[PDB]
């Protein structure tokens, strides 16, 4: 529901000489806040007892707004403090989750960096696939039912598993059922797709509405448990174990891509952006990520995406190989966001970046 | 035996205007020496013919003290040169090994950064486990004998192996016995623990006695041979080979952790420090490392630790994502050590950091 | 054929106040061009429609020379523009390929950084092995025929495979034959060598002819598809699949080596350089790479090498742990090349670095 | 005559990926060119034999366009090279002089940073006084004739002199007449104004059309010959000499103003800008200077001004106290100009800054 006018008229009552940058203390906040400080902003960090130490010891937040539980950040009391501090909120994974995507779309009355409407297209598998398909991006083949399996597939609902036949699908579904890991409701709505065999590149882009340009900021590969621990056990020992893979994100490793593939990398970003303009105006604003796998034919297949900042940007908080190229600076995604905010304020174009 | 008074009174006869930083040319010396230079110190590097090139070409040492063999660094001749150069020695893995931990505790009369007594708690498995257990840190389950195996275990004595049953334990012990890799004495004192299946995070902390604060400096994951080569062979081919895994440290890869896990990361550091104060006064001084595995339940299990600088700090000699956050600088662990030395000298608190 | 005199006399007609650095827009050009800009050069990038975006958005090239297809860069029309721009060309993988190594040796009349003759010793397996063998570097054992297989081997011709017996060799050769991946001509000239089981370190060196010194600039490990995707599938699932490994380079991951191994690392560089002086005068000039595997005995075995810049230097475009050590700068290989060019021009020694 | 459309349509045919910055090698070019390089531009310097050394040894120009004499820079041959190089010209004192202000207004068909029309308001004393008077800025009292002198005055036409009475005016005019320094035509059109007794502050501002903001970049005091040499002779010796003062600009000395006076400094800049918008649309663009004297009542009296970059910006080529404040950078006026050009190109607003 929340209008752009409701937001612009909230920001119009802001002290334009004291604009701060706020975010919830988690996910990617460390470089969101650091980047803001480095661009000259004073920063606000929503935190809580037990989870504030990293933000205190890294000295990255000027003002703390403590909540009883991160769920409270939707409360009207918290929205007010943020408005009185002249904060533009930078949204991220943990924030959307703890606040509630519905509360974010029509209950959170605080200016927010990015395209508020498009956060819904990252939450729903159908919208995401619609976007990527319509943008013209390679994705994994989808399988309507366990009976359609004709190759290796991954099945999504942590509770993940791999299958190479219909028979195997049920053997594993059942296994996870009796072990209490999975329930009938989950396996009823199982999502089955082609297992893509390749190298992981989570590609972090930035669309600048001020420059009308898609920029490449960096890349990481996921570090997931238990899978990355499992496959580090020799085959002979794996066969002697009764262990199922899980794919819980635990961290990130820096990576760069083969340079001849950057035209493809950029084209993918350009296409996603051009289509999202049509489907969800004004489209992508700021940080977005394509989570892909590079197959042996040097084709990037995207199995996921984000419409705001992805957690993997943490791998280059001190800048990376790509982010260096622009100005030879240790540029993080967090600082790139802050800069767009800085420039927008200076050019009187806050309306191109907030909603 | 070596007293703190024996050391303070050695340092009291130092030219306080010409304090240098010394270390043995190996392990982590490159950034120990670089960091020192960057903080304004002149540096001394103990080296030898055949092993001096890296320190010469990286231009990181101002004075070289050549020895016939690194074993000589315990010699009274070498301790004298170091004392005449006004050197505070920064200890590390290779230094403690080549010098001799016993020689270090009561025969090495040179001021040393860190808590000299606590180096013994990192050498002995019982002390280490006592510390970690008492600090309240998750560790792998220990197994008293091969007959207690009820899951997958790793067995330690390079000569390592994995077992999933009592039967397998002896099959493998025997295999390694007849191949000459392992002897009856080693397998008699075998250490058997739960094989933890997860992602490796070697977490490098710094406790500042001046600030009374535990800082997070960075993280690496180990790159070990042959294991990391072995598991890169496809399963079908592994099964056709007669090859045992080994876990010889060969290098390090940078990694960052999921941000929501930093409160846990920091809490672990805080607890280790608080307990080590009680058990080995004054406790941890400067660099320490928790070598952990993150399981699918997002719990960090520490299978090892160091009470001085860990080799994995080499992964961020040009700074890392975490070390950047403090001041936006390319800060290495070596430079963080040097700075504490700098600040201690300036505040007349050399007694808080040397022994 | 192309003489050093033919080249020096081409450069002698250059405007020495307007020397630019040129390269083809691919492979490693991003930091070749960035490094040049950072050293004060104006830069020329050969590019084409569809592949120019990365070089435009990273703002790394001052002048673009567009070609219809990268194959045209051999054309006399293109050599002229480069000569009129006073360009010294920095050669790399994609450039030598698209231009043609034969065209490079005697048809490309443009000054070029490096030793032009030695590019042939990197293209031919016999010359390379001669060099490495004569330099005294550990290499994988070679196998004359499938009948000599007495261990695990890798077989080279993407079309690669692993074998542990003569029987397996033919089973797999045949498999790849009927699947259309491999033809009789390829398997007739198959190269069979010892499969080395260890950790990958692609070591990037720089030989400075001005300083007569081999420098260590950085290291990466390869990120290859599908192999690195394949071995991330649990063993039980791999066995259920009919999938062959491929080793297509897709990207790079940063790594550092155990510090005690740097004397070996440096010695290897020193030896390769000393022998290449004898075998191909003046020897190595500028960037060269040893692609190695570290076995459990801590011995580096080199399975490949380059005589110019290797693609893995892309992992440290913002500098790395080793490159930092010299001057505490974010130094890339591209900038190190540019600097040697800068210094050579300033000292009137362009003849030590071009040909 | 030259239209904005004539210029925009010249720039519209420019290769927008290869925009360079050009200027004549004199006046303030060193930091104009340096600043451009620092912002990523390739630079063009118009120079000539005998006057090119500073630009060559400071390594500040990528391309040289040599002319026979600086007067040639109006020639259509030179305008073409500049257009083929995609140069935006940055105008300055020596350029306007050597080219010819009339040639600049309607014969110089090359895009130019700044407001082309307003260069005429800096050349004509009546326009300048109109502007400053209408802006509401304190100026020295004007005197219509030698008979109106009722205080100390300075008389302008190098050929300058000071008078405290009508009688003295003629005594000195005559003196300079018989010495050949001055001719009847000059003294016929003599400009007589109040001698202001105070401290010199040449204040360098920058109006950003993109930000709609007047910025303070720095300040210098003039170093003039022979006057600054004359007044360094003790009074007793001056009285024994037959020497007239001259005020030939020879150099600049850095100075900062009393901080409580910055509101006045800024207000003066704001007023000049607001009025110049009305009188010469779009008004001031980029660099402008108020040359003032601070009297004992702490009032700044402006005796001169420039509508483009003033020579005194040379005093802070490595940045100054004021220019540092924005981002803690060594920011020169030349780099501030280049940045506005950079930002304009990126935001597609080249029309706000060129003409
Ligand atoms: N089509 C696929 N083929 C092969 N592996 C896949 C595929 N899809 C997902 N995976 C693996 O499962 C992991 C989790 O994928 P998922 O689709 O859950 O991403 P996500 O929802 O963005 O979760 P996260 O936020 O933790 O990245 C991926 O990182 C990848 O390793
Ligand atoms: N409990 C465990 N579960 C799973 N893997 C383990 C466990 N303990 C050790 N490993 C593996 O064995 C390797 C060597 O562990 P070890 O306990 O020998 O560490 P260390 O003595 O500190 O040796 P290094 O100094 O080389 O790190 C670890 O890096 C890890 O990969
Ligand atoms: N002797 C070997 N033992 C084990 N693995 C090997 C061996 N030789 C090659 N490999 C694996 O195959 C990959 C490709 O090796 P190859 O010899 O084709 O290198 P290359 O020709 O330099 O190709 P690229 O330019 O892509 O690195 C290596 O990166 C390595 O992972
Ligand atoms: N009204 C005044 N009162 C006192 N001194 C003055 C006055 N006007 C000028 N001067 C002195 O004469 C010098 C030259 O002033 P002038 O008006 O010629 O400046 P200009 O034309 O901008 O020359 P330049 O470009 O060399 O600064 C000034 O720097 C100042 O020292
Ligand atoms: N890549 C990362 O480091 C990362 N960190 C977090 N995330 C995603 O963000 C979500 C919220 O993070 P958290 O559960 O740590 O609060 C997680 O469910 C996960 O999908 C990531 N992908
Ligand atoms: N992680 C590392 O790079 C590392 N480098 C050395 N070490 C430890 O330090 C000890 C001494 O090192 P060295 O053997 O290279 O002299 C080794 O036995 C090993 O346990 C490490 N963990
Ligand atoms: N390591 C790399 O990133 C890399 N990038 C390219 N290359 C080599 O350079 C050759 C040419 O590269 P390209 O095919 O991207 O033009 C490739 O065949 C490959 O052997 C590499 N090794
Ligand atoms: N302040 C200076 O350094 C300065 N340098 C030059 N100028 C002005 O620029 C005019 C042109 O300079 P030049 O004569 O050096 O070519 C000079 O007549 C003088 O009025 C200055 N004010
Ligand atoms: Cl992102
Ligand atoms: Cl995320
Ligand atoms: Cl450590
Ligand atoms: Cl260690
Ligand atoms: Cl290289
Ligand atoms: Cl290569
Ligand atoms: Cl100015
Ligand atoms: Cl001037």
């Amino acid at each position: 529901m929340i209008s752009k006018d409701e937001i612009l008229e909230i920001f119009d009552k802001y002290n334009k000489d004291e604009i701060t940058i706020a975010t919830l203390g988690s996910h990617t906040s460390l470089h969101i806040l650091k980047g803001a400080k480095l661009e000259g902003f004073s920063t606000v960090c929503i935190t809580m007892k037990g989870r504030d130490v990293p933000y205190k010891r890294f000295k990255v937040a000027d003002k703390f707004i403590y909540v009883d539980n991160f769920s409270d950040i939707k409360n009207e009391e918290i929205q007010e403090k943020l408005r009185e501090l002249n904060s533009i909120v930078v949204p991220h994974g943990s924030f959307i989750a703890y606040c509630g995507l519905d509360n974010v779309e029509n209950s959170f009355l605080v200016p927010m960096f990015g395209n508020r409407r498009i956060l819904r297209w990252e939450s729903e598998r159908s919208l995401e696939g619609k976007l990527l398909r319509e943008a013209g991006l390679r994705v994994p083949k989808k399988y309507e039912s366990p009976e359609d399996i004709d190759g290796t597939v991954i099945v999504k609902f942590r509770g993940y598993f791999i299958a190479s036949s219909t028979e195997e699908f049920y053997k594993k579904a059942e296994d996870l059922k009796k072990r209490g890991i999975l329930t009938d409701e989950d396996i009823a709505n199982a999502h089955i797709e082609e297992y893509v065999v390749g190298t992981n590149f989570c590609i972090h882009y930035f669309y600048s509405p001020l420059k009308d340009e898609v920029e490449l900021l960096g890349m990481d590969k996921r570090y997931e448990s238990n899978i990355d621990g499992l496959v580090r056990i020799p085959a002979k020992d794996q066969l002697e174990m009764n262990i199922n893979p899980s794919y819980v994100i635990t961290g990130n490793i820096p990576v760069v891509i083969r340079e001849s593939l950057l035209p493809q990398v950029f084209e993918m970003g350009d296409k996603l952006v051009a289509k999202a303009k049509e489907l969800v105006p004004p489209g992508m604003i700021g940080p977005f990520c394509l989570q892909s796998l590079c197959n042996e034919n040097l084709e990037l297949v995207v199995f996921e995406m984000s419409a705001r900042v992805d957690g993997g940007t943490n791998s280059f908080m001190n800048g990376g190989p790509y982010s260096f190229l622009y100005n030879g600076e240790p540029l993080s995604m967090g600082q790139r966001i802050a800069r767009e905010i800085k420039m927008a304020l200076q050019l009187d174009m806050i309306d191109k970046i907030i909603s």
